[PDB]
């Protein structure tokens, strides 16, 4: 379908994942399209989601200066799998541009690797999270 068509363009952390696995991914992510400006993570808030940027720019803050860049292809969040509570973000997260972003909650996304365990070890070791937020 055009949503697991769209999560194979983040190439290395989706790649050998069956038709069932990646179906199950797709059902679950879903794309946010965010506005110049709109903050999608705040700074303390929990880190229930995992981003995928598909296009367009990112800033992060930490306090009220920006520190990073992040734009097509980069990743921000935590890696899920390392703690049972969800940890807390060290920034903001804001759109500089117009941007489309491929958004799975935590929950959701460890439900689906549930199912397919040796591809969650896959999906972990392959994860590259451009801009790690746990605080």
């Amino acid at each position: 379908g055009a949503m697991g068509r769209s999560l194979l363009q983040h190439c290395k952390p989706f790649r050998g994942a069956t038709k069932g696995c990646l179906r199950a991914l797709a059902m679950k992510f879903k794309t946010t399209h965010a506005p110049p400006g709109d903050t999608l993570v705040h700074a303390g808030d929990l880190l229930t989601a995992l981003y995928f940027i598909s296009r367009g720019s990112i800033e992060i803050l930490r306090g009220d200066v920006v520190v990073a860049i992040l734009g097509k292809n980069d990743i921000f969040g935590e890696p899920l799998n390392l703690y049972a509570r969800p940890g807390k973000s060290n920034g903001d997260v804001r759109a500089l541009t117009y941007c489309d972003l491929h958004k799975i909650h935590r929950d959701d996304l460890l439900e689906v690797l549930d199912m397919y365990p040796e591809f969650s070890d896959h999906f972990w070791s392959s994860l590259e999270i451009t801009f790690n937020l746990r605080d």
